[PDB]
């Protein structure tokens, strides 16, 4: 049920932000390879005018997925969930902005401060951890941050559009693709977060 899906763990109830790297670090971008999270799975090029399925948060070039639906096959090409029409998609300017910085229409080093705005939760001011996306407007937050926020508001923290008339948790989804590209881009973030969890569970055994 919904109550179990978004119940926060003992760790999650006390978690604190993963603070941004602001020291001048540059990350390495390889020539002639893509991060697969930034690749359209239909045309196999970097995403162009990214559109994202509301139900399953899968990304495609706008033209690729609109054309795919005109085959008559009304499903998501990535997971095969039903996809009624292009109104089941939303524009993803965050992915577009990330791509424009990592793959400038082609440098080998990128300042992580240039990427940070696209990888950070505005509620805690740190990097996304268990990124979770409001499906109507495609704004994203840490799981714990948005779950706690929606206990006292039914409106998006960023754009203020009502998430749901009565139960906002119905209209959020875990965003694996966003969290995966965050962990791939931010050095040490996955390692640091898993260490925090291990340290917590060791201090609170059961
Ligand atoms: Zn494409
Ligand atoms: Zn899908
Ligand atoms: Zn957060
Ligand atoms: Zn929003």
């Amino acid at each position: 049920p919904l109550s179990k899906t978004w119940e926060l763990s003992l760790y999650e109830l006390q978690r604190t932000p993963q603070e941004a790297i602001t020291d001048g670090l540059e990350i390495v971008v390889s020539p002639r390879s893509l991060h697969s999270e930034l690749m359209c799975p239909i045309c196999l090029d970097m995403l162009k005018n990214t559109m994202t399925t509301k139900e399953c948060l899968h990304r495609f070039c706008a033209d690729c997925i609109i054309t795919a639906l005109r085959s008559g096959n009304k499903e998501c090409p990535t997971c095969r969930k039903k996809l009624v029409s292009k109104r089941s998609l939303r524009p993803d300017p965050n992915f577009d902005a990330l791509i424009s910085k990592i793959y400038p229409s082609r440098t080998t080093r990128i300042k992580i401060t240039e990427l940070n705005p696209h990888l950070m939760c505005v509620l805690c001011g740190g990097y996304f951890i268990d990124a979770t996306t409001i499906i109507e407007c495609l704004h994203s937050f840490c799981k714990t941050c948005i779950v706690r926020y929606l206990e006292t508001s039914k409106y998006c923290p960023i754009c203020d559009v009502q998430v749901h008339k009565t139960r906002p948790l119905l209209n959020i989804r875990s965003d694996k693709t966003l969290q995966d590209i965050v962990y791939k881009l931010v050095p040490g973030l996955f390692k640091n977060e898993m260490k925090r969890r291990r340290d917590f569970y060791a201090a609170h055994p059961s």
